[PDB]
């Protein structure tokens, strides 16, 4: 073993680990900032994790290995003055104005400033933020007056996506982060997944705000504002109201949305059942036409951008079913007026998403018909939370209410969409019933669930074997393709999610501080809310959703043909030949 003394306390251990990790395991307090995802900022270490090792001096705990004979002090005056000094140097490049800041309630940097009682040498007070701010993107925004150059976003993009779309850049002799050549992110290979935002300790990276879109529509007397939340929102937003992790707050959200003034409370899980109707029908059509195989899901816009940017030859293989968001939106401007009497032009449809990429999807030029956008606004889980708090709605004390049913009912199949493997599982439940013209009892496909990066299964559909895969994270899509796995067998149906864990880990979700991430498996705990709902629901197949069945019967007809095909689908095409390209 080794013997280690920390702040006068002897430890016997044979672990090979860092001082930071050993301390955290033994409830010894050490601060950290740039350390995340088992990486610190290798080209500009923050040194907030400074501790003192007798005989060696000041060291960074986050990457210094424990060794036999080490005597460590984490709280000497020399340590604290060094840490304090580093925080003071960061304050010198930080617009320290927490009042209006969208990370005020959970900012890692503020907590460190308070802890060490640090102060700027010179308060950073730029008079014109224009040059520091980039709001060109439909999905992301950068405010470099808040940027600590901690590198967490650069490392998170690399690890989560392997695009390296987020880079260190040299701008006029100064270091910044940004997209390739300081372009708009949208105009680069970036997936707009927002994992970089999720990694950021401060408010430097954010979602493109849609909050004014929403407030102006609510305030317009002639606008009728529909709101519909994603699967993942009901399993996560509670975290921002100090309710802890893994709490189902579906009913509270419906009540809060009514208190915010929305005119109709629907649910994107209804749209998820629509997507399955169309997609499971398409799978059965492809089986009968013998392809094109594999069919890929098309509901994740981060993956769609990944395909567009890296694998355009797969675009024809994507399912033509719109995503639950866009397929919902389409019906909100067509079906919903037909059962309400509203003028379609006066319907304003808002979604609440765990996702930044969804904002780009919604603003795609052709995502409209007859001049009416499918989706007029997308707010993130975080934006809704702020909307609720701004309205002084006592979220944690609200009673449960229900959604308006016509486009609000959902099956258990729709409910699990937010977890990796959920779309696959939901699609199979319907494709099997469709192909075998039957009502099977065994509907649980636990083989495609969980956090493994690449998940294969063999499935039997109408007395033949088919090969499916669930790709869990954009980096795993690249692994799957580059390694040749795609070619090792004939795949027939593949789910791809850009965010590892599925949408429950999307770029629009509540931030979680590094400490809690050590203690909580956020991906499993959020997904557990969804699978729980599926278990306790009467209808667990999309085509059994009674409100959906009514809609198709009275308005669309049969899925995958006629009107349904005409307006609930959307195809992506690779660019035509040109030269130069
Ligand atoms: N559109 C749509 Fe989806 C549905 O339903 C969400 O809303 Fe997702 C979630 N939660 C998000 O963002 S997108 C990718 N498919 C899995 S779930
Ligand atoms: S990023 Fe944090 S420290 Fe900076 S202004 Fe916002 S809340 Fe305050
Ligand atoms: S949005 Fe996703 S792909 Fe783009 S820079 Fe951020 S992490 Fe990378
Ligand atoms: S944007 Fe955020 S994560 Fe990226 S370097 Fe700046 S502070 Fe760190
Ligand atoms: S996995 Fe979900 S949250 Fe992540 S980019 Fe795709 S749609 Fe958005
Ligand atoms: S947290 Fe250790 S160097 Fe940044
Ligand atoms: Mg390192
Ligand atoms: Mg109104
Ligand atoms: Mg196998």
């Amino acid at each position: 073993m080794k013997t280690i003394i920390i702040n006068g306390v002897q430890f016997n251990t044979d672990e090979d680990t860092t001082i930071l990790k050993f301390a955290r395991d033994n409830n010894i307090d050490i601060s950290a900032l740039c350390f995340l995802n088992n990486c610190n900022n290798d080209i500009n270490k923050c040194e907030i994790c400074t501790v003192e090792v007798e005989g060696t001096g000041l060291v960074t705990a986050c990457d210094t290995l424990i060794e036999d004979g080490m005597i460590i002090n984490t709280n000497s005056d020399a340590v604290n003055e060094k840490i304090k000094s580093r925080i003071s140097q960061l304050l010198d490049i930080h617009e320290f104005k927490c009042g209006p800041c969208n990370r005020r309630e959970n900012c890692e940097f503020l907590k460190l400033v308070i802890k060490y009682k640090a102060r700027a040498s010179k308060p950073f007070l730029p008079k014109d933020k224009t040059e520091y701010v980039d709001e060109r993107s439909k999905s992301l925004t950068v405010d470099r007056t808040k940027c600590l150059l901690c590198g967490r976003c650069v490392n998170a993009c690399g690890k989560n996506t392997e695009t390296y779309a987020m880079k260190f850049l040299n701008k006029n002799g100064k270091t910044i982060i940004g997209a390739e050549d300081e372009k708009c992110f949208d105009d680069t290979n970036c997936l707009l997944c927002g994992q970089c935002i999720i990694a950021c300790p401060v408010a430097a990276l954010s979602e493109k705000s849609h909050m004014d879109r929403v407030k102006n529509a609510l305030n317009a007397p002639e606008k009728h504002v529909i709101v519909a939340m994603a699967p993942s929102v009901r399993a996560s937003i509670g975290e921002l109201f100090n309710m802890g992790f893994g709490v189902d707050v579906t009913g509270k959200i419906y009540t809060a949305l009514r208190q915010l003034g929305f005119d109709k409370i629907f649910d994107i899980n209804f749209g998820a059942d629509m997507t399955i109707m169309e997609e499971a029908t398409e799978l059965v059509q492809r089986i009968e036409n013998n392809g094109p195989f594999p069919m890929f899901t098309s509901c994740c816009p981060g993956w769609v951008r990944q395909a567009e940017n890296y694998y355009p030859e797969l675009l024809n293989n994507l399912s033509s079913a719109k995503s639950p968001q866009q397929i919902f939106g389409t019906a909100s401007k067509t079906y919903y007026p037909s059962i309400s009497g509203l003028d379609p032009k006066n319907v304003f449809t808002v979604t609440v998403m765990p996702c930044t990429s969804k904002k780009f999807e919604a603003d795609r030029p052709q995502m409209e018909k007859d001049g009416l956008r499918d989706i007029d606004a997308v707010i993130t889980t975080r934006e809704l939370a702020k909307m609720i708090k701004d309205a002084k709605i006592p979220f944690a004390k609200l009673e449960d209410s229900e959604a308006d049913p016509a486009m609000g009912e959902y099956s258990g199949a729709g409910a699990i969409f937010g977890a990796t493997g959920g779309v696959m599982e939901a699609a199979l439940r319907s494709a099997k019933d469709f192909a075998e013209n039957a009502e099977l009892e065994d509907i649980e496909y636990k083989q495609v669930r969980g956090l493994n990066g690449i998940k294969e299964a063999e499935v039997e559909i109408n007395n033949n074997k088919y090969n499916v895969a669930v790709i869990n994270g954009a980096s795993n899509l690249f692994k799957f393709m580059k390694s040749g796995m795609i070619n090792e067998k004939q795949y027939h149906f593949i789910e791809v999610m850009a965010c590892h864990g599925g949408c429950v880990n999307g770029g629009g979700q509540p931030h979680v501080n590094p400490k809690d991430l050590e203690k909580v498996d956020i991906k499993k705990v959020r997904a557990s809310v969804l699978y729980n709902q599926d278990e306790h629901l009467s209808k667990r197949k999309s085509h059994e959703n009674t409100a959906l069945v009514k809609m198709y019967q009275n308005y669309f007809g049969k899925p995958g043909e006629g009107r349904a095909h005409e307006i609930l689908h959307f195809k992506y095409k690779k660019s035509a030949w040109s030269h130069p390209q």
